């Protein structure tokens, strides 16, 4: 059998032929896989399609409601990225926020063969879901706006991964977003720190994570609001599991575009988009003191600065920009120099 036509009338006709198979021409969630195929969508769009047509409100979706919606989508959305954003977005918002992904991911948990074991343990559903969503925004939401647009989604590999869910029974093969194994490792590291089990960790806890390799001034910036995704205004002195995920991923690889932005935001004390000499010295100050505790005589700030200027080659004298750090391709060295002491554990 040859491929289906792509045009509007043909697609609508195919949808109608599919709904004609349903009692009362209303689709339940169990029918939505067939509906996804009629739409030329990957299987795991079934949840988004159902919720998109308000299925959660009445328990089913009539052909008339679904067709009217899909007509609109085909009029407004030329590609998969546009269609996906349209399905998940809140009315009034031309973008996706973290919470928009929850029903989709819950359906993935409820139905994907690779998560069957997890499905019967709803205790950890939300934490798995939270983890996947963090990894999605970490990779996709390059503007740090908290709002994923069609353009951002289009530039990512996210939808490719969604399409692959139906092809891979072992979800752990899909390492970028959905991997349960990646979630497990991340969660267990959080668990080690959260010793009183209140699902929050403080600065003392966070310092333990890599054996006090990060300076206390940098640890304090993690708690400042500079990188929090939770939009909280007050300095609460504790961070959530969700924010820990962002820290862990950033700390383990300081070379990725998102991670460079993460550490840049922390160093950018006044949040003006440039690292001033005051800001660099503020951090390097503590590095020297820590190095002293290890019988290492640190370079004076101006000597260290010579080497960093040569490493980074910033465009404008007197400041280091995010663009400078990305272009030098050695931002991890820059960051480590200013706030990371790998073998600080061995200090005497
Ligand atoms: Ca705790
Ligand atoms: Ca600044």
């Amino acid at each position: 059998r040859p491929q289906d036509s792509v045009n509007v009338d043909a697609v609508i006709s195919k949808i109608e032929s599919t709904f004609a198979r349903f009692p009362h021409e209303r689709a339940t969630m169990d029918d939505m896989g067939l509906v996804a195929k009629a739409c030329g969508c990957p299987l795991y769009w079934k949840g988004p399609l159902f919720y998109g047509a308000g299925g959660e409100r009445t328990g089913s979706v009539s052909v008339h409601k679904f067709v009217a919606m899909w007509r609109k989508i085909l009029q407004n959305c030329h590609d998969d990225a546009a269609k996906f954003v349209h399905l998940l977005m809140s009315p009034g918002c031309n973008y996706l926020v973290q919470e928009d992904f929850v029903p989709f991911l819950q359906d993935v948990v409820n139905t994907h063969p690779g998560l069957s074991f997890l499905k019967e343990a709803s205790e950890f559903h939300s934490r798995y879901i939270t983890t996947v969503i963090q990894r999605i925004f970490y990779a996709v939401n390059r503007s740090w706006s908290g709002r994923i647009t069609c353009a951002e989604l289009r530039r990512s590999s996210f939808l490719q991964n969604v399409a692959l869910l139906e092809e891979e029974a072992d979800i752990n093969q899909l390492t970028e977003f959905f991997s349960y194994e990646h979630f497990y490792v991340i969660y267990c590291k959080f668990w080690e720190l959260d010793t009183d089990h209140d699902l929050l960790i403080d600065a003392d806890d966070l310092a333990r994570h890599n054996d006090h390799a990060l300076s206390t001034k940098m640890i304090d910036r993690i708690f400042s609001g500079a990188v929090t995704r939770g939009r909280k205004v007050q300095k609460e002195g504790k961070i959530s599991y969700a924010d820990f995920v962002w820290f862990l991923i950033s700390e383990e690889d300081k070379k990725t575009p998102t991670s460079i932005e993460y550490w840049f935001r922390c160093m950018d004390l006044d949040g003006d988009g440039a690292l001033s000499m005051f800001e660099l010295e503020y951090f390097y100050e503590e590095q020297c003191r820590r190095l002293d505790s290890m019988a290492i005589e640190a370079l004076p700030f101006q000597d260290c600065l010579c080497q960093m200027l040569d490493l980074v080659k910033p465009r404008t004298e007197g400041k280091i920009t995010l663009q400078d750090l990305k272009r030098c391709k050695l931002a991890n060295v820059f960051f480590d120099t200013f706030f990371n002491i790998e073998k600080y554990l061995d200090h005497e």
